[PDB]
């Protein structure tokens, strides 16, 4: 038996948002907790920066609020599949950001059930490409050339 009864979407200010969002009183949905809301953001948002994030709340009737969001859109998982992880104290050698077509792919397929887009190498290049310019870059996608 599987039916959400409340969904709240929006863009929250990432390292910023306070227990008095845009909505607030319109998320009191599940148990009336808009700090645990924010503190667990703000804790995402203060991990990594400041930015936006399209937060997706998604409140299923048993009071539970399933979101994952942190950093802008393509980063809500193309950041631990690229590889921004943290400052490490070591040079992360390789160029920070780092995704491969499977990756990308797998990542719009999901994106792309047939919305706007339709076969892959459309939404492929909306991620490898929405990667590319938040610095990542693509690792896979072997460059076919004279194959």
């Amino acid at each position: 038996m599987k039916k959400v009864v409340a969904v709240v979407k929006l863009q929250l200010p990432a390292g910023k948002a306070t227990p008095a969002p845009p909505v607030g009183p319109a998320l009191g949905q599940h148990g009336a907790n808009i700090m645990e809301f924010v503190k667990a953001f703000n804790a995402a948002t203060a991990n990594m920066g400041d930015a936006i994030v399209p937060v997706e709340i998604t409140i299923y009737a048993d009071r539970s609020f399933t979101f994952v969001t942190k950093t802008p859109p393509a980063s809500y998982l193309i950041r631990k599949a690229a590889g921004l992880e943290k400052g490490a104290h070591k040079p992360g050698r390789e160029k920070v950001g780092r995704i491969t077509w499977e990756q990308v792919l797998e990542i719009a397929k999901q994106k792309m059930p047939d919305l706007n887009t339709t076969d892959l190498e459309a939404a492929a290049r909306m991620i490898a490409g929405s990667a590319r310019s938040m610095g990542v870059e693509v690792v896979g996608a072997p460059e076919v050339k004279d194959a």
